[PDB]
DNA sequence: CGGCAGTACTG
DNA sequence: CAGTACC
DNA sequence: GCCG
């Protein structure tokens, strides 16, 4: 990354629209940021900086004022509310809108927040867990997470396939939680198993918290036995065998990687979703048994997880 | 001008 | 429904 | 914000 000096100036300009809820303006931030950290040269001219994808006219131009002053006329002119904004919205089940709600009516602390705000109970667990839900694990906890549902899992049913998917499939020595996909290739007897599967996983005191315990997708909070542990997010999400190679590759991610593939398909007049690979103008689902059959289907080569971590 | 993803879940 | 979250 |  031989351009960390614009990056860093970027980050902050990102996060500021992020956190403010200018979604597009922060995701073409994000993406310039990314094209910025694997070009092979430091950048050194408008020209240049126009030649990567992801980098426009107005973005260069912010290069080009780095460029030459060493700094960015348009960071010193950020709002005061957007590193409370930024708390705010560290808090899991708060996002931008309710971030700017507790802003508005006076809130400029977490200590303000757990004093006087009103909170889902979502954002309760949220804040109780506020540091540790920041804290990634290392991907040895992580397996350990993993073999705990897994276990847990084939206790009730021997053929139940649990595979940890996310940074830990992309092979990442840190992960800001644990995404476990469930399925049985019998194709049947994947429905119904949230119930015993997750009582059984409190009869540990394994299961600390839920966030969200639907149909076929949970999350929630774990913390394994023992001194010295933390609390970590889990997700649990159940799917059908014939979706399982679609559920796979959208659950490993990236989630940027994700996004370049759903670009790619749209040129293709196809779509690419969680559950299935289709054709589109609905469309026909078409037949992806493994991971390799969606690359196939888009006419790329295979990327093993390790090398979709954009 | 307008997409840049779709869905599951909560209340 | 709006808002939030999953990659 | 970028790009078609
Ligand atoms: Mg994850
Ligand atoms: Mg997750
Ligand atoms: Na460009
Ligand atoms: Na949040």
């Amino acid at each position: 990354n031989h351009n960390l000096h614009i990056t860093e100036k970027l980050e902050v300009l990102a996060k500021a629209y992020s956190v403010q809820g200018d979604k597009w303006r922060a995701l073409g931030y994000a993406k310039a940021i990314n094209a910025l950290k694997s070009f092979h040269k430091p950048v050194t001219s408008y020209q240049e900086a126009c030649s990567i994808p992801g980098i426009g006219k107005r973005m260069a131009e912010k290069i080009i004022e780095i460029l030459e002053s060493g700094h960015l006329r348009k960071l010193d002119h950020i709002s005061e509310s957007v590193p409370v904004l930024e708390l705010f919205s560290n808090i899991w089940g708060a996002g931008t809108k309710t971030a700017q709600m507790w802003y508005q009516q006076g809130f400029r602390s977490l200590e303000d927040i757990r004093s006087q705000a009103s909170l889902t109970t979502q954002q309760a667990i949220g804040l109780k867990h506020y540091s540790d839900f920041l804290e990634r694990m290392p991907r040895e906890e992580a397996t350990e997470i993993e073999q705990t549902v897994q276990k847990a899992a084939q206790a009730f049913n021997s053929g139940l396939l649990c595979v940890a998917c996310g940074s830990y499939r992309r092979g990442k020595a840190t992960c800001g939680d644990v995404d476990v996909l469930i399925t049985h290739p019998d194709g049947r007897s994947h429905r119904g198993i949230f119930s015993r599967l997750l009582d059984s996983l409190r009869q540990e005191g394994f299961l600390t918290d839920d966030l969200v315990k639907g149909e076929t997708k949970y999350l929630g909070v774990c913390r394994l036995p023992g001194p010295g542990r933390r609390h970590r997010r889990l997700d649990i999400i159940v799917v059908p065998y014939s979706e399982f190679a679609c559920a796979l590759l959208y659950f490993t991610g990236s989630a940027h990687f994700n996004r370049s593939m759903r670009a790619l398909a749209k040129t293709k007049g196809m779509s690419l979703s969680e559950h299935a690979l289709s054709t589109a103008v609905p469309g026909r689902v078409l037949p992806t048994p493994t991971e390799k059959d969606v690359f196939r289907l888009l006419g790329l080569p295979y990327r093993e997880p390790a090398e979709r971590d954009w």
